[PDB]
């Protein structure tokens, strides 16, 4: 039948694993249903989002059915200094330095962090500003996601290194055409055997 | 003689550095005598063993005289998702999804983590499932051990990248035949100067 | 005009960001004025300096106008084990092993950690022994600094990899010949518009 995506703690007695969406407080963090964060000590998913400021307007977007490993960190665009000259943020200390407060054109802003659906993000991963992660990708533990990740690619390391693609490009096209995460959830439920077990040529044929 | 291997805190006034073996309470974690964990906040060495589940049956093995740096993490085989089709673990959330429960043969299982003797593991090292680390190797701090490490190798980085060998190939097998760590403690105590000073030819001829 | 460099918490209401120099109680750690540490939970910058023993005598020097990201750790030379033979530190456990203690001629010491002026160090950076980081460099977050960083270099990764230089070789030498961080503070304030916006030629004019 399925659990409730509005239930913050969907596992009996487990107070560390949280469905991300219901916990969110912040307008510009948008996470899909059923995506969870396995906490380390019960900290919120947002507590893992860092350098996130309304002034900049950048968003963190996560798809449906994503796995976020404990300690995964999201570094938003507020982290990058001005690099035209000296990087030191003089204006932060005020006392006559407030005058030199930069505008957003002066900063190296990279865009929103956007993570697709069915992404397995390993433990203690760090995601840097502006990176896109395709559907069905696997981020190895301890990875620092420095660049974009193709759908159904396995990556890892610091800086990020491409390892393998989970399936062929032909099977990858078929998974991206089917987009099971976007189907009505009665249909997800009566095909879950096939989604879990990766027999694309069965769902091939139902549609 | 030397310290008592069953002494959990062998350094007086030090509540952080622990001998691993006498703190172990799990039957799948075999650690040799004298190997120590220099902990950060006084936490257990077992606390660093993650995703370790009895139903998987995988073991963590560590030899004798190993230096395990603070924050070293062991990610066991229970951490890898099913990759046949969808990585998402539906069954954990039950409410009808418990039926789609995967078996040991459905998960990608890589085997035990086996660490050798006289290994120096750095601080904040993460060891991936199923990796083997030979005797007398050095793991640089912050390393992520994603593959096996040959005996007496210096390695580090993420992914792990080979740096160099500590001695020549010939000298490395003079050490692996000697196996000073497997000798009686009274033989070790009488030859500690050369074990520490590295005089392999002396130990060879002793 | 400007913040007082001897002020520990130079941002009103902010208990995390600290000017480093006025918090320093241990000699062999020399940090310049206005160099700050953005702490995660209000922890002292010193607490990030690990394996720092007076018996070894190495120093951590940091210039002025540096930004130290939260969680950045400095691994001092005391962290390196002896590598002639067994890296196991027998003498630490005492009980008859105390008399097999190394001298500093026996250990792989690598010198002081020296970081220049106007360096931007990312979050969770780990800096290893003996590394020198030039003026104006930028360290990517999560980087393990395994080697020296040229001035006005951008670097990152584990192990460290060179990414690119911030300006042309000629403009870099101009910034190094100007040394704005060492100018009298009244001189700096008059020219901060151009220090901050990268207009090197008018700075040379000034
Ligand atoms: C991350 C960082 C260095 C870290 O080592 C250490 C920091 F994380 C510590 C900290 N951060 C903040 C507070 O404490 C902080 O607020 N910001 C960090 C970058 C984004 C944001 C910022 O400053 O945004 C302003 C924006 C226009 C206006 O924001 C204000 O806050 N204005 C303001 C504050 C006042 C306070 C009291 C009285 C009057 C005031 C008037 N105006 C703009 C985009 C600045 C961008 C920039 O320099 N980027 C780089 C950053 C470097
Ligand atoms: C890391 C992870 C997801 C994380 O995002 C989130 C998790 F870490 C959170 C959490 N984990 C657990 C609880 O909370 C948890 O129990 N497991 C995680 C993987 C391994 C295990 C699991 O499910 O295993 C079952 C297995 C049949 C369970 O059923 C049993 O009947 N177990 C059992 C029976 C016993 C009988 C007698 C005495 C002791 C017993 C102990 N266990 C099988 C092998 C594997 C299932 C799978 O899909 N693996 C992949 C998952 C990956
Ligand atoms: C990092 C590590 C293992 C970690 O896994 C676990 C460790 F961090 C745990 C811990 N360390 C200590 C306590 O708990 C500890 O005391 N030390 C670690 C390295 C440095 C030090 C040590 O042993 O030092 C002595 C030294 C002669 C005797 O000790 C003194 O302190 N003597 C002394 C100090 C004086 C100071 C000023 C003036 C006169 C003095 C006279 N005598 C010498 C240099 C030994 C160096 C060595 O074997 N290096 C390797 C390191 C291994
Ligand atoms: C997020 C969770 O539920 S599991 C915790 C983190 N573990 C990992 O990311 C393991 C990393 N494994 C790999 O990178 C391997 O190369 C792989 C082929 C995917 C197995
Ligand atoms: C066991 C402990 O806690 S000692 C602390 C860990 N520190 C380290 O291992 C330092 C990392 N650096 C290296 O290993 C270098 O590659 C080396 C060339 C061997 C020196
Ligand atoms: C120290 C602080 O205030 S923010 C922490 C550091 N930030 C980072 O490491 C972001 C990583 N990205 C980069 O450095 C890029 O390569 C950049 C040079 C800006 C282009
Ligand atoms: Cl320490
Ligand atoms: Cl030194
Ligand atoms: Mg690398």
């Amino acid at each position: 039948h399925g659990p409730d995506p509005e239930n913050i703690l969907p596992i009996k007695g487990n107070r560390n694993l949280q469905f991300i969406k219901p916990t969110i407080t912040n307008e510009n963090i948008l996470v899909g249903e059923y995506s969870y964060y396995d906490s380390k000590r019960g900290e919120s998913f947002e507590d893992q989002v860092l350098y996130h400021y309304e002034v900049i307007g950048d968003k963190l977007i996560i798809g449906r059915f994503c796995s976020i490993g404990p300690g995964t960190t999201f570094i938003m665009n507020g982290a990058n200094h001005r690099m035209d000259g000296s990087t030191y943020p003089f204006h932060l200390f005020r006392m006559g330095w407030e005058k030199y407060m930069p505008s957003l054109k002066d900063l190296p802003l990279k865009g929103d962090i956007e993570i697709g659906n069915d992404v397995w993000i390993g433990r203690d991963v760090t995601i840097m500003p502006g990176v896109k992660i395709g559907d069905g990708a696997i981020i190895a533990a301890e990875a620092v996601v420095t660049k974009n990740v193709a759908p159904y690619s396995i990556v890892g390391g610091n800086p990020l290194k491409f390892i393998r693609k989970r399936f062929s490009d032909g099977v990858i096209e078929e998974w991206l055409a089917l987009q099971w995460w976007n189907l009505d959830m009665k249909i997800i439920n009566e095909n879950l055997p096939f989604i879990i077990n990766g027999d694309i040529e069965m769902l091939k044929r139902k549609r």
